[PDB]
């Protein structure tokens, strides 16, 4: 691989030089002759063997001691020997609290698809590796929600449950996010609630959940501890902060009865540190408005209120070239930002977030020698080119620690 | 291996076998993806040239269902003797048309390729001077414009020989507006062309110093210095931009040209290089109304439109930029349609491209596609290409980038 790599910003002419790509540790899916940059994702027995784990742990341990300016030190060599001894006798090892916190912050810092990473070092890390039961998982998750929510002054956070051991004792959160709304397919084919969530809603109902059958029913938590069958828990509703969506000019917008929750909390990904696998690690920050306003509302396989908004706007919906879709999309995203700001719930518009990300990316190139970024995901789903990431070249590559995808647990669980 | 691409909105899955036929590089590796680098990373030889020519002839006679026929075996031998004796070879007209249509078909970044086989190919390989180039280009412009009912076209000038005798169109597009760098700092006209505009002044052009001054053609023939030509104004179709609800929009004084004709790329067929090959189609509304008027380094009227819309411009969270962008694009589509000048909105175009992808996977086993470039620069996720997984790879014949001529040309 070539040793220096330049990315150019075509709007400002700034050229940056990436050396950090030489530390990349896993595959992007691309080859010399094909590019998978727009592919979304390019056995329970399988855990890391003694031999695979040694290099992965030393790799991480070295990187940690280099970060605290103690590389090659006595404390570094001793920690190497102690980690190596644990792997030798017990086939795994345990991270220190210092290294767990470092590893979580760096999995976010390394997350190429996240436009929010200017915040990467202000992340509250909750060590939940002492959890043994799904009730205990419920306790840790409630405390996460309340802290992160902070009455609307949101704060970013991750709760890290025990690492994988033999693959038959995993901790998993079956929900894809801690807070989502239920979706119900009707016998007539239509959908009530959130169509993205129909499958998980059906699983919950099989597991015993009594559905209210409404538009905005917060889904229960489905929680698996130590490889056991998962269990249901209702989140205390006073912990679920919500914003009713209204519009600063259209008095009729409130009459649509829309609301959204304040806290985006992803709970189905896997955190990899030093070759250790934390299959339950929910993490939360705060919304970019377009994640609600464009995707959560206007996607056809979502709440698809685009037509309903355009109807109340008196827009010619007979031809696409009227841009009636584009005009409704902007107003909805205007409402979403205005409702969150009015109720003083933290939220960032896509102009401010993309402008922070450029500033962040440059500092990373300066202080770190690079910043992996996934342009396909960094650029917002509306008004792309009137944000500065559009004209920003980016290099994508996977560093560790990292957040990884993992199969949905109902596909893999061995039912007791 | 076969490769699948899924559409996350329809859950339709397509299977790509076509990628196995490429051998040009993309710039990515297994460890670093360069999908958002604009130009990731010229004289042939007889040694490199025969296999490149061999593959192209093979796929031409395979396309016309006569692989391994007598005409195929004799075109093989005919091309062999000619690279032998002349260090290059000349394409039949049939092969020139096939390769030109297939370079468009292979343009991963082009959302308009459902039209790919409807392309009028103008053979200009007998041209020898810049006066001849200007005659061929006026004819192109006039055929393609067709009084508003635009038609796709390409004009192919002689191929590169030894690098010292390139034909080049120095303009990046056949029709563009001048950009004048003011003393008081700002920019009159079009900021995208400020450099080229000054190069035209440096060659003798008399600038009208207006806001919509059509630049002259600057034309290089057989390695010689370029020469200035004014396109006859009646050949240049333009649309005054107005808005169907905001009667104050016409007062902005805006207009654009109807014909997009890219003239600075390189067409490669069968190992041969065509350094001058202007090609044109019609506009997607966003090329004008998003990029040409609203980029920072462009006409940047966004602020003035939000002004006359009396919008709150103090904080970005009011999305005043988003509201203005949509209205600018409503006007553009509304003006071209009212003048019966061919234009496509980004909803219809992306929708046609999904249909084009379907056709390609069925009959051809795939369709190279650059999601970074296919997705429009506004309202991305409310178009069907946002949720469509694409595989990008390099098939030949193709359109390529080349250096600007004012960097390489040995002046005299
Ligand atoms: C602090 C405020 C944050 C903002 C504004 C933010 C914003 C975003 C957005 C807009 C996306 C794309 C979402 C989509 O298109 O559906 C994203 C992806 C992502 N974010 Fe952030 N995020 C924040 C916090 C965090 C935190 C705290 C973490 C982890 C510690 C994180 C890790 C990720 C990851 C891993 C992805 C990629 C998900 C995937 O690959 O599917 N983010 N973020
Ligand atoms: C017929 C109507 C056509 C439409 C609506 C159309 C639309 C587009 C658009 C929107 C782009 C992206 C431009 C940008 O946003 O920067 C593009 C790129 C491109 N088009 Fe098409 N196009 C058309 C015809 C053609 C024709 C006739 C050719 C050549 C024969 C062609 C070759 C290309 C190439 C090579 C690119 C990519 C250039 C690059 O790599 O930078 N297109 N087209
Ligand atoms: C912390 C934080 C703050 C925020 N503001 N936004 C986020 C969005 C994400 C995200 C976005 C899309 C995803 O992928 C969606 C898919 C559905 N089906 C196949 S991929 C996933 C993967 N769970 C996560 C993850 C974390 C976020
Ligand atoms: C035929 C046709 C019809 C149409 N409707 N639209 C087009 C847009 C294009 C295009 C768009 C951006 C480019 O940009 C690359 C660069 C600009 N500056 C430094 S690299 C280029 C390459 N000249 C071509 C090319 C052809 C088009
Ligand atoms: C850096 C980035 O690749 C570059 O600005 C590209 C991004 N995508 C684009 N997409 C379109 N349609 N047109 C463009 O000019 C660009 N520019
Ligand atoms: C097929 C395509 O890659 C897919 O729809 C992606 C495109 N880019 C995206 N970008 C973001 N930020 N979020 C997304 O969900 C997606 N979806
Ligand atoms: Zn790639």
């Amino acid at each position: 691989c070539p040793r220096f790599l330049k990315v150019k910003n075509w709007e400002t002419e700034v050229v940056l030089t990436d050396t950090l790509h030489l530390k990349s540790t896993l595959e992007t899916g691309c080859t010399e002759y094909i590019c998978m940059g727009s592919i979304m994702h390019p056995r329970p027995e399988d855990v890391a063997t003694k031999d695979q784990l040694f290099p992965l742990a030393k790799e991480f341990i070295d990187q940690y001691y280099s970060s605290i300016k103690r590389f090659g030190s006595k404390a570094h060599m001793e920690r190497l020997e102690e980690v190596n001894k644990e792997i030798d006798t017990t086939s795994t090892y345990q991270l220190k609290d210092t290294e767990l916190i470092y590893g979580a912050k760096h999995a976010w810092r390394n997350a190429s698809r996240c436009v929010g990473r200017i915040q990467w070092s202000k992340l509250q890390v909750f060590d939940a590796r002492d959890c043994t039961t799904a009730h205990g998982m419920f306790n840790y998750i409630c405390n996460h929600v309340k802290y992160a929510t902070n009455k609307g002054n949101l704060r970013s956070a991750i709760t890290i449950f025990p690492q994988r051991t033999d693959g038959k004792h995993d901790f998993r959160v079956w929900n894809s996010q801690l807070i989502r709304y239920a979706g119900y397919k009707q016998p007539d084919g239509s959908t009530l609630g959130d169509p993205a969530n129909v499958q998980f809603t059906e699983i919950c109902i099989q597991q015993g959940w009594k559905p209210p059958r409404g538009r905005f029913d917060v889904l229960p938590l489905l929680l698996q501890a130590n490889g056991n069958d998962p269990e249901l828990f209702q989140i205390p509703p006073e912990l679920v902060l919500e914003v009713p969506i209204r519009h600063p000019k259209f008095e009729w917008f409130k009459d649509l009865g829309l609301k959204w929750y304040g806290l985006p909390a992803v709970s189905n990904m896997l955190l990899e540190i030093g070759g250790l696998e934390f299959s339950a690690c929910p993490f939360s920050g705060w919304y970019m408005g377009t994640e609600i306003g464009v995707r959560d509302y206007c996607d056809n396989s979502r709440y698809n209120i685009l037509e309903e908004v355009a109807k109340k706007m008196n827009l010619d919906m007979r031809k696409t070239s009227s841009l009636w879709k584009d005009q409704a999309l902007v107003e909805i995203n205007i409402a979403v930002l205005y409702s969150f700001q009015s109720d003083k719930v933290t939220i960032v518009d896509h102009h401010s977030a993309t402008e922070s990300f450029i500033k962040h990316m440059e500092n990373e190139y300066r202080c770190r020698g690079g910043c992996p970024a996934d342009w396909v995901w960094i650029v917002p789903p509306m008004s792309g080119s009137i944000t500065p990431v559009f004209h920003q070249e980016m290099l994508n590559y996977r560093l560790t620690p990292s957040f990884e995808y993992q199969p949905d647990p109902w596909n893999t669980h061995v039912w007791k």
